[PDB]
């Protein structure tokens, strides 16, 4: 009775807090700029070394001549990506741009060159500092020394990736080129992940990242996300370590084993196995992967899993999950209230998103997958 | 079961929020200054008109020569108040001082003079802008036009008075001179009430404010607070309008009726009648008056009173009061959480104090008094 009223108050409040966080993290001017007579000269590069080298372009921090104190990055493409991405509403984890133009760029700036040639130059306000590939490459020693801290950051990056991929579903868009060098890391007022490079995007060697259904005769992005889990854990592409899985219809025991090094290793292993299911109809959805990642970060632990399996009735399982939700929502609400007397981190926003929209039915589905 | 856990979390959190608010409202240097060779010349008065005229002194804003940019007020006394007040720990609603000395003050500054004479000069960091007597005198038209807004401010000032009087009880100190010109109104980083003038304080015409037990042959401050309720509502002292109550042992029907003009009028009438009980053993305590004022401001309304009287059992009454507490604590917690994304007012702190320490037993006692 009254318990339902307080449950509704916390749920509606956390949704409002999540929306308020979203508007605070997404604030800023987004009107596209106008370019004309030598707009390449209006961008004074603040450095000669690149600030980021992605799979589709090179990035340079620049001072726009008509606004010299705000952050701008010059994206010099290597060779459709703008057409597909411009049709999407803005999203925290999907790359935005404020204009583009052609320009003659010196070859000394391009690593894949060196005669002056014309290239597509894109301007963005979210300056990338590195890619996830660069982060993974530089974090081998930290993964060995601090497996709990590193593998938690992996879950947080994967959670942002699922959010951006979930944004593509209502458009019926598949990225089709999810590689670690296409995921950028930027700051927020470098832990903000940004999906980029839509050159292979579909609007409704290289085959090592193609789902099995593509090779035989809309779960492509889910399958490529399963490969990324291995790579972010400093493991090779499973279809490069065992290059005979694509020529068969493998099972769970055929996939290479993820080392058991942190409280997140078993869940990430189960998540990858579900994403790498050779049958598309049984391959989990990217929203289910999001729920798994939320569960590994904040959701109910394996200690509650034992009570879940031991409960004979669905009513007792619903009470167990509902009690966990009510307590976690209360704790998070207290956390926000205490900050009003002392900022809001990215993890606080994502945690509010989880508890605000989670239900006992959604938790029951995620738990049964992780069992 | 789980309901008790969430109830304990909210209660412990609101107590922590109230303590954090208290430390934020009480922050500032409080070390006493040192005075010597002509310290009266080190206080440059920023104006020649007084900033406040209390019952015991006149106040002038001043710039201290050794700290010329901070707020200081010069308190020039008219004639023990320091001895009793200095022995008390600091309190939000009790006057603090940072030093005192003798000085020859020009008669033009003193309204009760005009030959130069020596006076006791007290320095305080909380600058008074007016007294409650001045506020009541200037708010006659607003009481007639906006009775709901004015009589709510009266409850808020009376609540702060009860807090300061409650601070005196563990010291066994009675003020014995609670008059509207002795209550100062200051700002907070003018709604902050400050009790001053401890010249008549006891440490364990004029008789119109003396309790009946004093006239016949430790409830003195409670009795004088009941007189203040009438005066703050622009009514005369009940023992001046009906100057024959002290020569008898009056009842509730003998006291002058407070006009019924706002949702707070009936509660303030009942509160005054309890504070003006001629029998000290039946006169309510100043902590009970605080609970009544908290109930009139935020506590359960008369709509819940009908359900209270209709409940036959104590269990159902306890459930009614507990459900009200759980909902109100949830609402207030949400309010603090929403401010973490957008300051904290004095009323927010006082409301947190109420809900954090209120119990079903304390509410049941306050309700039965107001019935």
């Amino acid at each position: 009775e009254v318990v339902g009223k307080i449950r509704s108050l916390h749920t509606d409040a956390l949704k409002k807090l999540a929306v308020k966080c979203e508007d605070l993290f997404m604030a800023g001017q987004k009107d596209q700029l106008r370019f004309g007579v030598d707009s390449w000269s209006d961008f004074r590069l603040t450095s000669d070394k690149p600030c980021c080298e992605a799979g589709d372009a090179v990035y340079y921090t620049a001072s726009y001549a008509k606004d010299p104190l705000n952050n701008y990055a010059v994206k010099i493409c290597k060779s459709h990506s703008l057409a597909v991405r411009q049709s999407l509403a803005v999203h925290f984890n999907i790359q935005q741009d404020c204009g583009h133009f052609l320009a003659e760029v010196p070859n000394r700036l391009l690593p894949w060159e060196d005669k002056q040639r014309s290239h597509v130059v894109v301007i963005t306000r979210e300056v990338p500092c590195l890619t996830v590939a660069d982060f993974v490459r530089d974090s081998l020693a930290q993964h060995g020394k601090s497996p709990d801290l590193y593998e938690r950051q992996v879950c947080l990056l994967l959670l942002q990736l699922c959010s951006g991929l979930e944004h593509l579903k209502p458009y019926h868009v598949t990225h089709c080129d999810l590689r670690l060098e296409n995921l950028l890391l930027v700051h927020y007022q470098p832990t903000r992940l940004i999906v980029s490079n839509f050159s292979q995007a579909k609007q409704k060697r290289d085959q090592s990242r193609l789902a099995p259904e593509i090779i035989t005769a809309k779960k492509c992005d889910e399958f490529q996300t399963g490969i990324l889990i291995y790579e972010m854990l400093h493991l090779p592409n499973p279809f490069d370590e065992n290059p005979e899985l694509k020529e068969r219809e493998y099972t769970r025991a055929d996939l290479p084993r993820i080392p058991f090094r942190s409280p997140y290793s078993r869940g990430l292993q189960q998540l990858a196995s579900c994403l790498l299911n050779p049958n598309p109809s049984e391959r989990i959805l990217i929203s289910d992967a999001k729920g798994i990642l939320q569960c590994l970060l904040w959701g109910p632990r394996e200690d509650l899993f034992q009570t879940f399996t031991a409960c004979p009735s669905l009513v007792q399982r619903n009470t167990l999950l509902q009690n966990w939700l009510d307590i976690k929502r209360t704790l998070l609400m207290i956390k926000f209230a205490e900050k009003s007397l002392d900022g809001i981190s990215l993890e606080d926003w994502l945690c509010a998103q989880y508890l605000a929209f989670a239900t006992t039915d959604s938790l029951s589905c995620i738990v049964k997958i992780l069992l």
